[PDB]
């Protein structure tokens, strides 16, 4: 099987060459790997640091069992820096194995606004990033399935021309073999009485309002991690090769002329006892965004005020490990009546006046008023370089709140017996950055450091979003099933304001896991790392193709994307494979 075929000994790849190396076995790395040995000629080595778990049992397959697996050898734990919000710090769930964070994940299948997508190419000068082409490299990798008609009346709402039928990410929903909850059908409701969208399909470009949503998993429910998806059908392929169990450390470089190209890259567990492998053609990186930016800095791929004081030689001065964007997450949780018992999530996408309230005036007013000085504060707190550069997206965002009324934050539903609410702040205007502190990467010595809140507009609407979880979790139909608050519950006063909201937030939520930009696409005259085919600039040979590069956050979960993301730059790369024989 499988796992007889994953090579375990760094003896095994030592020295060899293949057409390509991708640094990590996720998400990215292993849907690009399986769309590069479609050719038989092309070779791929796919390093990646943990191993095969996806058929390891329930703890991985059963999406329900969310959350189970964190601590464990699955989960990377990587621990933030002392954050300034509440000087503690945090840790970054992140899947350690084949498959990545999808190994790990809540299986949400969403995609984002039209305009965010659409402004890759018209703000962040990505040629042929745009809604309509991401959205079909998305649909192509996507295998959804219909809902019947128990998940209809459960308040699903599936439009097919929004979804890929033939594809390889099996997707479809959620359904525990238990009675759907009535409290989805109630938050529809609950929302419709002001006015909001309720079944909008969020897969065709506009997500707002309360809907349900397909999730990665097969027809009897067992996780569609990109593993599964993506090597377990196409392992036999004598040309596709994964070492396991194994770091990149960095990329090795070489110069004969004006840009140095990758060659290969340096492997191992520990300093003293490394091994390197080459590739003929090129080095992707696709170990993720608190990874990847990492592994350019170990080889002299960088800022020097970062790499200089640590002894490493700066090959390539770029901006590497600024933009980082990641979200806050807080929960609130009820008591629900036993009318309300039954299986079931959906999500609230709501928009920055549904978010803000009677407080729309007054964040309109920062909005309006704030930017530049935003900018100026978040460039001198390290998160960004260029503060006429940040001003771009910051105008972006104030373009698409203002402009195109996109979610701004997001309100997501479980029931299963409660009544539960974990809720973000999608667009963060805060900017943080992640940094290597040792130039020895087997020490694993970074700080990564995403700035929760140290944007003053980011505190607010994360408490006036989970303000509002708190107020439609009693509202309308919602309070048919509502039978008491258990979180905040007695730590924060039921009738808490505002104000009292944001003092209690820095010290009750956790990171989203969905950090992007470390290694952002945009031009390098923005801050940018890659080009619009994810090439490190100023290398030949060398590109980031995970979530390091989108340069903005999005009104969704990530992997309806990256699926796209990691589609769209493998043809990019294969017609340079093409050209260059
Ligand atoms: C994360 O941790 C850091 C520390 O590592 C925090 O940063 C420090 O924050 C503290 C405040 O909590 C701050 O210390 C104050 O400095 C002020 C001057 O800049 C002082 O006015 C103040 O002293 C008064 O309050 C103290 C606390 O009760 C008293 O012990 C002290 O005697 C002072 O009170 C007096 O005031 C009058 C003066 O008019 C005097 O006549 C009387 O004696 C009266 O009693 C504090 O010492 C630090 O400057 C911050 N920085 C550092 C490096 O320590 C940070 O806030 C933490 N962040 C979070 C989110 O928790
Ligand atoms: C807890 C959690 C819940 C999530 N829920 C959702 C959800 O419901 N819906 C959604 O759409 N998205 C969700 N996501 C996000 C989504 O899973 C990730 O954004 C996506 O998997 C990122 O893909 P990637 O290719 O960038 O990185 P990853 O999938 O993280 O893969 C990077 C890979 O690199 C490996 N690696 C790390 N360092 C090295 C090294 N030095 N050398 C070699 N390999 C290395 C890692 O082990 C990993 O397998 C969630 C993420 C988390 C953490
Ligand atoms: C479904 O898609 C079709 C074809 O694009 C479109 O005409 C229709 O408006 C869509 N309806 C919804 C509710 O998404
Ligand atoms: C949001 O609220 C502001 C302030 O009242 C108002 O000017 C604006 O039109 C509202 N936007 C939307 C999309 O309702
Ligand atoms: C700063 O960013 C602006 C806007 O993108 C750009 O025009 C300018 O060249 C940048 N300057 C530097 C020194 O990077
Ligand atoms: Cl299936």
């Amino acid at each position: 099987g499988i796992e007889a075929s994953l090579l375990t000994d760094p003896k095994d790849v030592s020295g060899r060459t293949v057409d390509y190396i991708i640094a990590g076995g996720g998400l990215t790395g292993l849907t690009t790997a399986a769309r590069l040995t479609e050719n038989p000629n092309i070779s791929v080595l796919v390093i990646e640091s943990g191993s095969y778990e996806s058929d390891r049992g329930p703890i991985i397959e059963d999406l329900n069992a969310y959350g189970d697996i964190f601590g464990s050898s699955v989960d990377h734990a990587y621990e933030t820096v002392e954050l300034a919000t509440n000087n503690q710090t945090a840790l970054i769930r992140s899947g350690n194995g084949l498959g990545g964070s999808t190994l790990v994940n809540g299986g949400t299948w969403t995609r984002p606004h039209k305009a965010q997508v659409d402004s890759w190419e018209t703000v962040f000068g990505n040629e042929g990033w745009n809604w309509d082409n991401v959205a079909a490299y998305s649909l192509q990798a996507e295998r959804a399935r219909a809902p019947n008609a128990k998940q209809i009346a459960a308040g699903h709402y599936f439009n097919a021309s929004c979804h890929g039928v033939n594809g390889t990410v099996h997707a479809g929903p959620r359904d525990t073999g238990d009675d759907y909850s009535p409290i989805v059908k109630a938050l529809m409701s609950a929302v419709e009485d002001r006015g909001v969208p309720t079944k909008k399909d969020f897969g065709c470009g506009d997500p707002h309002g309360v809907s349900m949503f397909p999730n990665t998993l097969h027809e009897d429910q067992v996780r569609s991690d990109a593993a599964r998806e993506w090597l377990l059908p196409n392992y036999q392929r004598p040309n596709l090769q994964v070492l396991t169990g194994q770091y990149v450390g960095k990329v090795l470089l070489s110069q004969n002329g004006t840009t140095p190209r990758a060659v290969g890259v340096e492997f191992g567990t520990h300093k003293g006892n490394t091994h390197n492998v080459y590739a003929k053609h090129e080095v992707l990186l696709a170990a993720g965004s608190a990874v990847s930016p990492t592994i350019l800095e170990y080889s002299g791929i960088g800022m020097k005020s970062i790499l200089e004081p640590l002894g490493i030689d700066t090959v390539v001065d770029l901006p590497v490990g600024l933009n980082l964007q990641d979200q806050t997450t807080a929960t609130v949780r009820s008591r629900i009546t036993s009318a309300g018992a039954g299986q079931g999530q959906a999500a609230w996408f709501a928009t920055f006046n549904e978010t803000f309230g009677d407080y729309s005036e007054k964040a309109h007013e920062l909005l309006n008023t704030k930017l530049e000085q935003w900018a100026e504060e978040a460039v001198a707190r390290g998160g960004f370089h260029n503060t006429t550069a940040l001003l771009i997206q910051y105008e972006n965002y104030r373009d698409w709140i203002v402009n195109h009324n996109v979610a701004y934050s997001e309100l997501f539903l479980d029931t299963a017996g409660v009544a539960s609410f974990d809720v973000w702040d999608l667009l963060p205007f805060t900017r943080g950055y992640v940094h290597i502190l040792d130039k020895d990467p087997y020490l694993h010595h970074f700080a990564y450091d995403p700035q929760y809140f140290l944007n003053e507009l980011d505190l607010l609407g994360q408490a006036a979003a989970t303000q509002l979880a708190r107020n439609i979790s009693n509202s309308g139909a919602m309070q048919t099933y509502f039978a008491g608050e258990t979180i905040p519950g007695d730590n924060l006063a039921y009738d808490a304001d505002l104000s009292a909201w944001t003092e209690y937030i820095p010290y009750h939520f956790r990171p989203n896991y969905h950090g992007v930009g470390t290694c952002s696409m945009m031009p390098k005259e923005m801050g940018g790392v890659v080009d619009n085919a994810a090439r490190v600039y100023g290398v030949q040979g060398l590109r980031v193709i995970d979530g390091s590069i989108p340069p903005t956050q999005m009104s969704s979960h990530v992997m309806t994307v990256f699926y796209a993301m990691a589609l769209k730059i493998s043809d990019a790369i294969l017609e340079d494979y093409a050209s260059m024989q």
